[PDB]
DNA sequence: CATTAGA
DNA sequence: TCTAATG
């Protein structure tokens, strides 16, 4: 957590680069498990040699741990950090719609900058266009205060189109967070569960709603079960407009709500841990359901859930308010 | 780890 | 159809 930090961050630094600037899936993967093992290790790595005794720890990496250890740096690390191309890549990637494939592709064409990107909007797709459009606004955080104004308007048309709708704004928001990155609305309907063969419109109706009202301003992708867009709070009585915010809405069989709800509400660790526990408590938790375990090894048969509670009850735990779902 | 675009 | 990008 801190004793082996240098090495770990250096390494990830190492790996992240291979994956991205290079196509080195493997080396990248390599650096990963190592950085992973070196982290669990309970002692201070004093030499590569020492490290090397590990799993995943090759001669390659160990050599690296020595240099870092010996001198407070690393060249390869120092070289990469300097490398314009590589830098170039890392940058373009912040543009929503741009993954590493495009990054490189773009680079080679010689598009390395924001401006570069502009001059050639042509070369970009709608997703990337929009990402280009709101590059600033998108990198900007969501102050809860806003989160609240946003959630409000949201539950509102939801309710308007149909009363029977159940929406929830999951994530760090749901969990308290002074600010979030984007809004994650989970959606469902009684009229849609596991079997009841869809109702695409179900998703559709609402999108159109929020649109109709100018809440939703763009569409990144719209599918029959998962919308991904851009939104904005009605710029007041002037002098102050709101930044363009990313939003995601997703359909869900009423029968799989709370788990999913449970789930996306995290936190990452609360989840895992809650999940670890269901195992002992003779269960299995996963994004959609909760099944009891059968001694033979495994088992099936999804237990019925009407709320965050049943799943809690089930594993005979303490209902944790989202606020404290922290870990 | 599954849904969407796009080509 | 595949492959990329999101989450
Ligand atoms: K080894
Ligand atoms: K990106």
């Amino acid at each position: 957590e801190t004793l082996n930090g240098g090495i770990t961050d250096m390494l990830t630094e190492l790996a992240n680069f291979e994956k991205n600037v290079s196509q080195a899936i493997h080396k990248y993967n390599a650096y990963r498990k190592a950085a992973s093992v070196i982290a669990k290790y309970p002692h201070k790595i004093k030499s590569g040699a020492e490290a090397k005794k590990l799993p995943g720890v090759g001669t390659k990496i160990a050599e690296k741990i020595d240099e870092f250890l010996a001198t407070g740096k690393l060249r390869k690390l120092e070289k990469i950090r300097q490398d314009d191309t590589s830098s170039s890549i890392n940058f373009l990637t912040r543009v929503s719609g741009i993954g590493p494939s495009a990054a490189r592709k773009f680079v080679d064409e010689g598009i390395k900058t924001l401006e570069d990107l502009r001059k050639n909007e042509d070369k970009l797709n709608h997703h990337q266009r929009i990402g280009l459009k709101y590059f600033g606004d998108f990198e900007k955080r969501i102050p809860r205060e806003e989160m609240l104004q946003m959630q409000d308007i949201v539950l509102n048309e939801v309710k308007k189109v149909d009363s029977e709708y159940i929406a929830t704004v999951c994530g760090s928001f749901r969990r308290g967070a002074e600010s979030s990155g984007d809004m994650d609305v989970l959606l469902t309907h009684p009229s849609f569960t596991s079997e009841s063969t869809k109702q695409p419109k179900l998703l559709h109706q609402v999108v159109e709603q929020l649109q109709k009202v100018h809440f939703i301003t763009d569409t990144l992708s719209k599918g029959e079960t998962k919308f991904m867009g851009v939104c904005q709070l009605p710029s007041k009585n002037d002098e102050k407009e709101y930044p363009h915010r990313r939003i995601d809405i997703r359909l869900i069989p009423k029968d799989q709500y709370y788990c999913g709800v449970l789930y996306f509400t995290g936190s990452d660790i609360f989840n895992k841990n809650m999940r670890a526990h269901a195992l002992e408590k003779g269960f299995t938790i996963n994004e959609y359901t909760i099944r009891p375990l059968g001694v033979t090894g495994v088992a099936g048969e999804p237990l019925p859930v009407d709320s965050e509670k049943d799943i809690f009850d089930y594993i005979q735990w303490k209902y944790r308010e989202p606020k404290d779902r922290s870990e």
